[PDB]
């Protein structure tokens, strides 16, 4: 029983409409940006005692901010801007948001009704611009439909395969008094009907029958898993088959549990993409089949029966096909499939230790691995004691690049939407506003920022909405002084050569710039810089310690290179496993 | 006769093609950020020994640095990026362009033909989402196809209206060997045959017929008239005719001139306003009839004679219904009235003496004003204070807000592409990288970004680009704490009623937030910070004469209001003169 600040037959405005509308979704936190068109929405949302609005230095930090709010929570993440400009500023995070699946709601302030088409003042078409970029849009024509269209945008950005949705808002609908109707149903009749069902026994029954007369089987997890952790940890107690997760599907099962293949694809582990390409069944639940983990798709699992779930019937037989399909929710699919291996644990064997034990072979021989330089402090050690001080407990959101790669390699995340990183879009500058929605989102919780030098200037100016907010935000920024990963690119297949990818000064080379602690001091925020390896423990550990947010600045050798390496558009078979830019 | 750098009968890369492409073009300057996509392109970049890249820290930055370098020399500006979030980064600066129709060239990376439209990784449909705010984009499907796709899209981002061009450029065909054909023609027909032709002689004599029989004409200039600095001061000299110059006509005509009414508009001066209103004869050249310009459109120019010159045939019409139209450019439109005014002298009366020395009565009753309170500084004395110690001689980028306006109004420029702003899109951030593109485009003169405490911060990661290319860029930052002119806007309509537009700490209020200063002293800038109006004749003075960069922070009461301001959609008889938030 919700409680309206405005009487049932009492006529209020537009805005008021929208702002209610958001509570009545249970909205607790908003990324909104001011301007001329939206001023309006900004005026009602301070008469709202339930909406908190964290103000950001720029909409695509906003935006982002409403990811990692969405990405650490499981609940849809809210950012709005003005007309013109400001909805230009969020085109980064709704594609981003597009390509993850991230649930999201964009509301974009917009010239009167009367003046669309016009090239007016801070006019641009957003809906035109945003329609390939969003799972769906929309252009409020009239006040009365605000309540619809919000609660339309709020089921299909959560409901099935989430995803960004815009609301364009005209600037006299926001103006418009009336007294909204909060009981219209929803006009998706053609969505609603291709939901999927719960899936049928019948489906799941011979996938349990392919498990059991199957020698050599594989978990091939993603990010359609965040939502279902207890189910696969049953799951793979019940079947003892090794689980290979993706850059998203990070922490759906813990991966430093001994059944745990972490990473696959190309800059996956070499045991967990040995263990894709020798198996006979590929279990792939929750994923894409991205070009990023397949490479060339004749060999990825050649020998392999391909069994694929997915809530998205186009992803089904989309670039790999498969043998067995099921169209549904992932979490049901594991929950019966659960109760049929128990009930038939006497008649199936189930014991996959000769393929397990073989894989531990590829374990111990290909491992993760990382050299130790002098005293110069290796990016994959520095995250590997942030993993030990913090007990692998921590939220930690990422930037693009060398430092994302190091941050999902070598640290154990125990549970799911504790892996904030733009994988599909792959958008820079994403690692430091992420964190400021994670921490609203969860703020008893450790929030860490594994940000690189270049991903980190991007939007380097969210450190003052940090501070305004009192934000507890950790910035573990791994300064190498270059574009890391393009430079790695550089020294594989260009002989070395450097084009644009150095980020300090040249006029002194060896000088680290910027003085990236100057922009934490510049927004009030205590800061600190490591240089060798043995003061990394207690520099990392007073960045924890100390209240509130703190950026550490960690140097470490450029020449370093992710390793293992899979080219592009390759096989296993050309795996790359040593060398560096030395 | 150009020189190429491979022979004729040479295989080069698709990449090698486009450089090329770009330096047959006349090319020196682009503004590209790396990535996977473009890597391709910027390897070929460092082959080039003509073209020079500038790195900036934010493909936002990069497309604003373009525009900087665009408008502030007429040449294009051409800036590259990467596919997915490189290209998205960029649709802010795109959008911009083609509401100020400034030339620009955009050429971003892409997946391989083979991927396009499989949501692969860094995909996005860059070419479906630039489509409403760009002048025209491409996708190239085959490497011969280069050298015509990148002919065709400087031809279109200068001639005519200008505005911005994307080129969307697949890695495989960056990496395709040919042969490239030079001598092939565009494919633009129906483009080329609708560029307008030499205005006839007819039409020029009707509307200097038309300014004999005027008592009270007004010239109502835009940013259609940058590049007839000299045929547009000839043709007041021949008439006498009192100048109305927009946002974007400014520096057109001299703001100095006893003759010139400076801006009108939303936010342009009473006199300027009082003479369109009250005039029998509108002289409307290279203008758009903006919202911000006219208000309530039946209440513009609604007893005077509507003479419209303009290149776009859309424009002619579109938001006021002129008598006489002229479509060609107003160059030769000039020109050619010019010669008949002179040849004429001794039949045409021409003297509206009656008439200005009637504005001038405007002129003097109510004209620009500021308050000076006790030792605070005024924003406006302080940019008064530039124009002094300046000459009015520097190129001026602005952010938008309260300090865009009054950069506007407190500046005599002299000469035309010296003031460069985003009024049609009105684009926060876009001071400081349009400053950047400007010092590169114009080495040996003097730039000054007029920015705002808001605007200034979004891009700020700019300032490193600015310290590793050594560039001699001035930031006179207006810090009003403030984001001023929604703040401006909430006192007018709102009852002061602060929505989310105070921009530094709540936990220390009287304290300036963010410390500006480290972060030009993160990137090696020196800066310095102005409070009292006595030290700020000095403080200016230090900014230009120490060499290089410099950063200003000159602090201003947050409670200044832009005057005169007229309500949105209002008429000459809704002008505010006074009024602040005191
Ligand atoms: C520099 C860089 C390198 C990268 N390299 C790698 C790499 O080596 N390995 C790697 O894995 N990734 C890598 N990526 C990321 C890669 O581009 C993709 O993000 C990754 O493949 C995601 O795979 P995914 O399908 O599991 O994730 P997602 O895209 O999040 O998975 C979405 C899928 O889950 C489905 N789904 C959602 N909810 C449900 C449900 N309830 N039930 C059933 N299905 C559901 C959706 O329908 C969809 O099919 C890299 C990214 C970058 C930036
Ligand atoms: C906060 C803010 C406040 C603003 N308030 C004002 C204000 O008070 N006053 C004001 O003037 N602006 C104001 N603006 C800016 C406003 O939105 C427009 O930018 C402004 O009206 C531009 O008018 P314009 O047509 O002269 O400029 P432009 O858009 O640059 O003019 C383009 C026109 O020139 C034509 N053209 C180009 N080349 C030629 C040629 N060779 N021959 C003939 N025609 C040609 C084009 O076809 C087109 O019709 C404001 C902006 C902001 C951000
Ligand atoms: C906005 C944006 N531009 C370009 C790219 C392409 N890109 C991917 S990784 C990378 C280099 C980033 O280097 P850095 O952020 O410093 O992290 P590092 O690899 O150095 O550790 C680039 C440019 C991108 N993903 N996003
Ligand atoms: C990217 C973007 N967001 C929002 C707006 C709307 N807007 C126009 S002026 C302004 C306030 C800017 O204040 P500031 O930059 O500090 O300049 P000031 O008015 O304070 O002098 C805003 C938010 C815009 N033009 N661009
Ligand atoms: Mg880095
Ligand atoms: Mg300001």
């Amino acid at each position: 029983t919700f409680i309206s600040r405005f009487a049932p037959d009492q006529p209020r405005k537009g805005a008021d409409i929208l702002v209610e509308a958001l509570e009545r979704q249970g909205v607790e936190t908003v990324f909104a940006y001011p301007g001329g068109a939206s001023m309006e929405i900004h005026q009602a949302l301070t008469r709202s005692s339930s909406i908190r609005n964290v103000l950001p230095r720029h909409e695509q930090g906003g935006v982002f901010a409403a990811e990692g709010y969405a990405r650490s929570s499981g609940k849809p993440g809210i950012c709005i801007a003005t007309s013109g400009p400001g909805a230009t500023n969020l085109v980064s995070g709704l594609a981003d948001a597009l390509l993850d699946s991230v649930p999201l709601v964009a509301i974009t302030g917009q010239v009167p009704r009367r003046m669309i088409g016009t090239d007016a003042f801070q006019e641009t078409p957003i809906v035109e611009v945003t329609r390939s970029i969003t799972k769906h849009n929309y252009l409020v024509m009239d006040v009365e439909d605000i309540p619809r269209i919000i609660e339309e945008a709020f089921f299909l950005a959560t409901s099935g395969r989430p995803g960004p949705v815009l609301v364009d808002v005209p600037k006299d609908i926001q103006q418009q008094l009336a007294i909204p109707n909060w009981e219209q149903a929803m006009r998706l009749p053609g969505y609603m009907s291709r939901m999927p069902k719960p899936p049928e026994d019948s489906h799941l029954e011979q996938i349990v029958r392919l498990i059991s007369e199957s020698k050599k089987p594989v978990l091939y997890v993603g990010g359609g898993c965040l939502n279902s952790s207890d189910e696969l940890g049953r799951f793979v107690e019940l079947t003892g088959i090794p689980v290979a997760s993706t850059l998203m599907g990070l922490g759906s099962y813990p991966c430093d549990d001994e059944l745990s293949l972490h990473m696959l694809g190309m800059h996956g582990t070499v045991y967990a993409n040995y263990a894709v390409e020798h198996s006979d069944l590929l279990l792939a639940f929750g994923v894409r089949f991205d070009d990023r983990v397949t490479g060339k798709l004749e060999a990825f699992a050649s020998r392999a029966k391909i069994v694929h779930i997915d809530i998205d019937s186009a992803e089904i037989g989309k670039n790999k096909t498969p043998h067995v399909s099921v169209c549904g929710d992932v979490k049901l699919a594991l929950q019966g499939m659960n109760k049929v291996l128990e009930n038939r644990a006497e008649e199936l064997k189930l014991d996959f230790g000769v393929w397990r034990n073989e894989l531990n072979v590829q374990k111990q021989k290909f491992p993760l691995s990382f050299k130790t330089f002098g005293e110069a402090i290796p990016p994959q050690y520095a995250i590997k004691v942030l993993d030990e001080l913090t007990d692998g407990k921590a939220i930690i959101s990422t930037g693009v690049g060398q430092h994302q790669m190091w941050a999902a390699q070598f640290y154990n995340y125990k549970k799911p939407r504790q892996w904030l990183s733009s994988g599909g879009l792959g958008a820079m500058g994403f690692g430091l506003p992420a964190a400021i929605g994670a921490s609203v989102a969860n703020p008893d919780a450790i929030v860490v920022d594994i940000d690189g030098d270049g991903s980190f200037i991007m939007n380097v100016q969210e450190l003052a909405t940090i501070r305004v907010e009192n934000l507890p935000v950790k910035v573990l920024l791994l300064n190498n002084q270059h574009l890391g990963m393009v430079m790695q690119l550089e020294d594989r297949f260009y002989k070395a050569n450097r084009a644009h990818t150095f980020l300090g000064d040249p006029a002194q080379e060896d000088e680290i710039f910027p003085n990236m602690l100057l922009f934490a001091a510049a927004c009030g925020i205590p800061a600190a810089r490591v240089t060798k390896k043995a003061d990394l423990r207690e520099a990392i550990q007073t960045m924890l310690d100390t209240p509130g947010p703190y950026l550490l600045d960690v140097i470490c050798p450029h020449q370093e290179h992710v390793l293992p390496m899979i080219p592009s558009g390759g096989t296993f078979n050309d795996v790359i496993t040593e060398g560096d830019g030395r």
